[PDB]
């Protein structure tokens, strides 16, 4: 379960609007996406970041990114 970064979804966020907290998961979600901690600040539109210890389906929010063909 991978989501696209975005602006302002970065882990910090992401890690709230699925567990609803920073605290325990960012250093599950560090294992699981290693050389992530290099990046630092805002990661850039598109990063590929996987969310470990999460069931199937999406997550409560409101989007509809569509895109399949990017090259």
């Amino acid at each position: 379960m991978k989501t696209f970064a975005l602006q302002g979804d970065t882990l910090d966020a992401i890690c709230v609007r699925y567990y609803g907290r920073t605290e325990g998961v960012v250093e599950t979600v560090l294992a699981a996406n290693p050389g992530l901690a290099e990046l630092g600040a805002v990661l850039p539109h598109g990063t590929a970041v996987e969310l470990p210890d999460v069931q199937t389906a999406p997550v409560a929010e409101t989007v509809n990114l569509w895109e399949v063909e990017h090259h």
